[PDB]
């Protein structure tokens, strides 16, 4: 089956960026220098990146040093602006729960599912999120963009695991 | 020093109730029956409860089976009700701050900041916490009182450890 991946980085009062959209604060509160191989373990898993329009345009600009960090991926952007879609590029006009329902039909690895809340809310609502790597940065941001602001369902899920690299929290949860 | 200590359950979600108060949707998305010791461990360094008149209301009730269950520490019950203190309960119609900040000039242990969120949350902002005990409990809410609304401030903490029992993740953080 193609596994559906929420992984994200979120302050202890569930923030993902500030103000602004800008992530530098949480950045700010990572101590230690000890690797962490998460990130490169889901991405080795994954054939497909979905990300909402303002996330696209963050990545391209602000992640991407030398080319679009993406680029070796597909990319759905969920988005009712008209873009031009390309060979690893596809608009989604549609609903994100339509697009995760599709392509669970279709012939494939894992997808990962990057951002922002508008894209992510629906998908925990569904209960269509099949691994959560959830990991929680030490400070309370105090204002910003929430994630799971209110998804108006209970979503019960299962801890698979949970451990602590440079006082980030990692906690696993997976589908019930 | 007397330490400030929380210590309290919320959903991945960050919600501490549900609409009506109620903690039952928490309670029953503990999945194990293996013994954590952070509750009796915590009370065992405590002299003194601090908490709102609602969480009172409940205890007292709810959590009480045979007599007040914190019977035997000093109650703080913040509030602008003008009840009748004892010798065990005193009833505080100033700031939780100014509480927190007259009681550590004085003699004593540990004390325990119970809830509720209007409690918490201005004793967060003020940095005035030195341990938490933050216990997130496998499920999203979706709806209900979130803990941590919005301290408008950045408050860094500090990882002291965490680990799961029973698929809860208990995180204890230092002030910075």
């Amino acid at each position: 089956a193609r596994k559906v991946i929420l992984f994200i980085a979120m302050s202890i009062d569930n923030y993902i960026a500030d103000d602004q959209g800008a992530v530098d604060w949480l950045e700010k509160n990572v101590h230690g220098t000890e690797s962490d191989d998460s990130y490169e373990k889901m991405y080795s898993k994954i054939d497909t990146v979905i990300m909402g329009r303002t996330t696209y345009e963050q990545v391209t600009q602000k992640l991407s040093p030398e080319k679009y960090v993406y680029a070796d991926r597909q990319t759905y952007i969920v988005t009712s602006h008209l873009g031009e879609d390309t060979d690893k590029i596809k608009y989604w006009k549609q609903s994100p729960v339509e697009l995760v329902k599709r392509i669970q039909k279709e012939k494939g690895k894992d997808v990962w599912i990057v951002g922002g809340a508008k894209i992510i809310d629906p998908l925990v609502q569904a209960n269509l999120i099949d691994t959560y790597i959830l990991t929680t940065v030490p400070i309370f941001l105090g204002s910003g963009i929430r994630l799971f602001d209110r998804l108006e369902e209970q979503v019960p899920v299962r801890l698979i695991d949970v451990y602590q690299k440079n006082e980030l929290v990692y906690s696993i949860y997976q589908r019930g």
